[PDB]
């Protein structure tokens, strides 16, 4: 295959490492402040073990699933990160053909440096939703929706923990954007406008950056149709919990009302399992898709997804699960 | 800005050890033995997770709080430090200019190279505040509260966990004040004594160096208007738990009777929230205010006590919180 | 004695880095994926405190025990570890001698490079027991049993955690196995199989690579006669529990009804100790073993059975223990 | 004063690495096998968090104890340490000038390189106690007991956790013991030969090496005067609990019927402060001593003990402790 040889997702972060240019590295590997939960959001993975059952008859796997009503190969789906042209040439054009080949399903950035009209156009057939930011203006706010609707998106993931950029250490030292979304982003963001939101679209809506259980019950009251348990990447507020460790308490605040998805360190197809043990739909992952673009654009994209989606197999195979429906809650305990 | 650049407080020490004579360095960075507490004073605030409430509308913070009756631009002041002209030629009057022009107020040692009245000449619009000893001699004992009340300070900070210096390595090392504290200080201290200090003084007077819920009700029971809970940055007895930790037992075992506050170990933003969450009315910085001063005298202090307050804007707003008021205790679980 | 001089299992492990070739030293040390579960099987060891009785009289030790009805020399026995032909030239065959010499049983790897007869002929008096795995083709599969009973082997471990291997990276990168497993193993494998099986030999019959109480319930009701917990030595599912860890309740699970055996992460006479103190019959080592085969093939073995056994012999001593049947649940506390 | 300048008890030992053979210094600090304990004696002090009492007036510290009904300055005092000759020419000579210059008590090896009847008359007024083991020749074990009378050493340590040396690898591979302990002390020795102890001599009896609350009970109902709680400094059985963290159980099961003491792991005043909080009588040190040996004989053993006398003032006047009898459990809470 091609060299250099990544064979999980480290390496393809240890690739981006050596050819990107530092800031840009950094901009992408970066947490909040100390990076407290940056760690954790890894660590937590790793404290929640796994009880395997044997001899159950693994000799087929289906990794499908559904996402708001929208099938997927698998319960693994590309999470919204700004500006991929930066990694790669191609960026989120690279990151939807990838979708699109795979069959799974991918968030946009309200920051990406591609059109709504564009990755559309790049993958026509691929499942597509659109994160968005509630700006000051609410005209380009709206604009963005109807542009997602007329587009054939399937959704509206609306970021809620981020009124205000966190503080990314590097960023800072590399003189690298907080400015720039304290200027665009309006941090009066209350759940009125949430209801604003629920009012303009008949889209499905998730609230992405839920961490508390009364949150989520809000979000269910306001008609939002997910959530996406989520701390940024640890971009935003630092010393937040790792959302592996929020998520069951979110799952059972929720009551099965509305889809519950995580997305945070996920690195592996152990992680996938551990995640849906916990009674989230599906995860998303930020970070590994840019190590992805800057390995190799496109095949670099579906090189990742690919290696979670058989990690995924394999690990829910050696557990003793044929399919997503049969993952359930006494497959995890935490240490 | 300045050079070099230094963005968070952990970048200011840094810069500290760079510039400073060793023995001068050590003897601000020591803790007491092995620095067991030293190192938990930090890990503390580690542990206790954020539970960041989203949609509260954060476009207007207000930082603003009151310390003992007295109005402060933010819950964060500057702690005594001893002998601060050896980090900076202005010392402690570099350090109240600095308060004064942040709004916030100052805690002057006994053992400070500037003298009560410079102090209040150099600030006279701080709020300033005296750190007391007990010394043997009550008679300058008594002649510093008095000097105090007539230069216009706003509160006693009894030190009450000093009846002997700690014993930090480096300094012994370094043949760096053991003896010259024990010459000077008394070590008989009891509650009788601070029976006498609330008879000779009108000036709300705070009890510095609290870790027992039952030493905390005594000081409520003669008298005393607030508990600074402190373990002297961990240069006192090593092996005392982390401030942090104590707190929520401290403000528990006080019932609202007096106002609790904390130092120890605050280096950041969410520092300063997470001992708000735990029922902290304000808290107190020693070293971040010493290497600010290393760096730049006045704008030196002025930077740090800039950046904690920033820090500590931004963490609220990431958590949902407009104000002081609105923080609680929900908003904290320990890990 | 014998140089280098090797006194513990690390340094035979640590003698075996310095003269394999690294595929071959990685292919035996890899755990899967992360290898969280390979430090786990170690350092969950060391969690699990001695509480050693004093004053018992511990002047004559008797190590013997017995599996599955079959006296052995002491209990840890040799699991089973395919291809130790890499490790030395006379890879089975010596293995077998070794267990022949030390009165301890041999569980023998359906993928031996060394076929059941000739290891019967290397080893007639040893006690030999068949670890097999139910390959795609059942011909093969019975034929292996076949020859085990009448070759005089005396159980069959049934190997019910690799429906299909795990991902060990370091086999991925150094080119070297996954492929032809799922080429030959059967994933199919479910309690049916187990059923036939159990109707195919009335040799005494283990499922190896249990880890949950509800699976070996499921093994007693099928008329297996012990289970073997085991997690493949950490090299399928990564993120399961130590084996230390999930002993308890797996004994607790079983009501006596059933042997329980232990491997992975032996490495010491207290472990051995521990799990015994935990409910455990037997130990079985894997990796020391190949490590012992590449340090001196035979009396590499000996040397390996012969340290675990003295070390054990003391930890038993010191602990008050003169033979197996003394040791009780109060030896053991976990921290 | 004499240099190097060493001020805590890390340093001694530091001293002492660098002037000492490796095998001797490797003899001294060893634990068994892979110095799990040896790390725990030390990590769990570290565990055990102190609670001061602020106010209580520390201006006269009155140290003094009694053990076994003997006053002592301190309740810090000398433990059993074999060879101490290989630290320095006056070994145990100096050692029992050093603690009739302190006032506190020398317990004296079994295996000393000076005879009883010398360290009688090396420290005609020192407090001197014998450690004793029993021989499988009771005559010899007989004559040391009423060699120990005789010379008005004032109680017996049976040391009961030793039927075998433990296995110390760097002796094992410094090709230095366990054989000639193995062919020299009874491993037979049960409640049985402590009941023929406490008929043989009148002499205050104490079992060291007690780590069960059983045992501790078994050692009162046979007349026995003190329990020294020990893990024999982690050289005996690896992976038995810190002596900080059974103490507390053992002083419960004892229910003041009879003395406790700790040994294992006490460096620091406190360390000792701990210990007496949890009910311990007094300390003893093994390995500070040799430290103290090895840097200038008995000074440097009279060096090491006044360090932990004067550390153990300070902890004591920080914590709020005149003396001894006011230490209570309110003192400490294990994190
Ligand atoms: C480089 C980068 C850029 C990101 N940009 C966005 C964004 O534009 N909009 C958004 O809602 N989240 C953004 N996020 C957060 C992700 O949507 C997601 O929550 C996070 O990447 C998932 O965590 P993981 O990276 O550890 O997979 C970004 C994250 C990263 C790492
Ligand atoms: C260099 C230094 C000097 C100090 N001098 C005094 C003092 O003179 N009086 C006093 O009450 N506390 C003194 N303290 C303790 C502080 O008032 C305060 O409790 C501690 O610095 C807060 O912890 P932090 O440094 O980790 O912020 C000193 C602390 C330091 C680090
Ligand atoms: C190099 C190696 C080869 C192995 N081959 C087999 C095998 O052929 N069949 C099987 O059931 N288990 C196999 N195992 C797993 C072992 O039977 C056993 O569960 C594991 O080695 C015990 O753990 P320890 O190595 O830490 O002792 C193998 C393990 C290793 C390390
Ligand atoms: C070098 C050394 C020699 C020892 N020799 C004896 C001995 O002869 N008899 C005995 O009962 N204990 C012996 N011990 C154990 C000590 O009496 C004691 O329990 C231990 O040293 C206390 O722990 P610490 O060294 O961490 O202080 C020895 C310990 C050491 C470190
Ligand atoms: C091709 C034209 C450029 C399109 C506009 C892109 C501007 C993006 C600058 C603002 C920085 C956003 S960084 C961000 N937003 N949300 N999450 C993050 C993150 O870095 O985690
Ligand atoms: C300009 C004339 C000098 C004024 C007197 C200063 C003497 C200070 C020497 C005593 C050392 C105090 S160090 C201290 N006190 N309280 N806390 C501390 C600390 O180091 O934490
Ligand atoms: C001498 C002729 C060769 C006999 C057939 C040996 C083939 C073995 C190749 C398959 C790889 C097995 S690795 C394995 N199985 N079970 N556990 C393991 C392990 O590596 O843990
Ligand atoms: C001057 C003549 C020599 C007197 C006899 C000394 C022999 C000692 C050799 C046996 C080794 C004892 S080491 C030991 N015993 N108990 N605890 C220990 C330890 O090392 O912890």
């Amino acid at each position: 295959s091609m060299l250099p040889r990544l064979i999980c997702i480290n390496d393809y972060e240890q690739h981006a490492k050596s050819v990107l240019p530092k800031s840009i590295y950094d901009y992408y590997r970066s947490g909040a402040n100390d990076e407290e939960t940056l760690a954790d959001n890894i660590a937590a993975f790793s404290r929640w073990k796994l009880y395997p059952r044997m001899l159950r008859n693994v000799a087929e796997t289906d990794l499908s699933t559904s996402v708001l009503g929208q099938r997927v190969s698998m319960p693994i789906c590309v999470g919204a990160t700004a500006m991929q042209r930066m990694a790669h040439v191609d960026g989120e054009l690279a990151t939807v053909r990838a979708c699109q080949s795979l069959g799974t399903g991918m968030m946009l950035s309200s920051w990406a440096t591609s059109s709504i009209e564009e990755v559309a156009e790049a993958g026509p057939e691929a499942l597509r939703w659109l994160q968005l930011y509630i700006y000051k203006d609410r005209e380009v706010t709206k604009k963005l929706v109807r542009q997602a609707e007329k587009m054939g998106y399937k959704a509206i993931f609306v970021t809620v923990d981020t009124p205000y950029l966190g503080n990314r250490l590097d960023d800072v030292r590399n003189r690298f954007l907080a400015a720039y979304v304290a200027k665009a982003i309006d941090p009066s963001i209350s759940w009125e406008d949430i209801k604003w939101l629920r009012r303009l679209t008949s889209l499905p809506i998730v609230a992405k950056g839920i961490l508390r259980g009364d949150d989520a019950r809000e979000a269910v009251k306001h008609g939002l149709n997910g959530i996406l348990v989520s701390n940024h990447g640890a971009r935003q507020l630092d010393g937040v919990p790792a959302t592996i460790d929020v998520l069951p308490e979110i799952v059972e605040a929720v009551e099965g009302k509305v889809e519950v998805f995580l997305d945070g360190g996920v690195r592996k197809g152990t992680d996938v399992l551990k995640a849906l043990a916990l009674g989230a739909k599906a995860v998303f992952v930020g970070r590994p898709i840019v190590w992805g673009l800057a390995f190799q654009g496109e095949k670099g994209v579906q090189d990742v997804l690919e290696i979670l989606k058989e990690e995924f197999r394999l690990a829910m195979a050696l557990s003793g699960c044929q399919n997503v429906k049969v993952i359930d809650k006494t497959l995890v305990r935490k240490n």
